[PDB]
């Protein structure tokens, strides 16, 4: 019953491979419901054709901004910002689906995708997915980072939809 959505991933308009994501909906519904509308584009807006703008190696893939592709822009299908759902989820690991922020209730469509443990993000960041299958194809995006975030490459979701 929990959604799962997918992302095929290209680098410089190369196809990569294909990430599957379950969204807990049974217990951030608010949340998982924003990204999984963005992954459709049903809302006639959304993260087809946008790309992933910060890869730490170690740490996360961060992406989501479709309107800016740089960090600075994004928003949910609430409006510009909604609010921190709840924090029943932690950061436990590798896979784990998170949503970016800027502070206190400012969610927006940025979200990043955990390559390592990153338990002091654990009730500042609400965690509403993780990676069901193609982990190895976020291990391979991985390699594409560099210690300050910028690519090497173009990391793009060429297509996204629901599964």
């Amino acid at each position: 019953v929990n959604p799962t959505v997918f992302f095929d991933i290209a680098v410089d308009g190369e196809p990569l491979g294909r990430v599957s994501f379950e969204l807990f909906a049974d217990k951030v519904p608010k949340t998982a419901e924003n990204f999984r509308a963005l992954s459709t584009g049903e809302k006639g807006f959304g993260y087809k054709g946008s790309c992933f703008h910060r890869i730490i190696p170690g740490f996360m893939c961060q992406g989501g901004d479709f309107t800016r592709h740089n960090g600075t822009g994004g928003k949910s299908i609430y409006g510009e910002k909604f609010e921190d759902e709840n924090f029943i989820l932690k950061h436990t690991g590798p896979g784990i689906l998170s949503m970016a922020n800027a502070g206190p209730n400012t969610n927006g469509s940025q979200f990043f995708i955990c390559t390592a443990k990153t338990e002091w993000l654990d009730g500042k960041h609400v965690v509403f997915g993780k990676v069901k299958e193609g982990m190895n194809i976020v291990e391979a995006m991985e390699r594409f980072g560099s210690r300050n975030g910028k690519t090497s490459k173009k990391i793009t979701i060429a297509d996204c939809g629901q599964l």
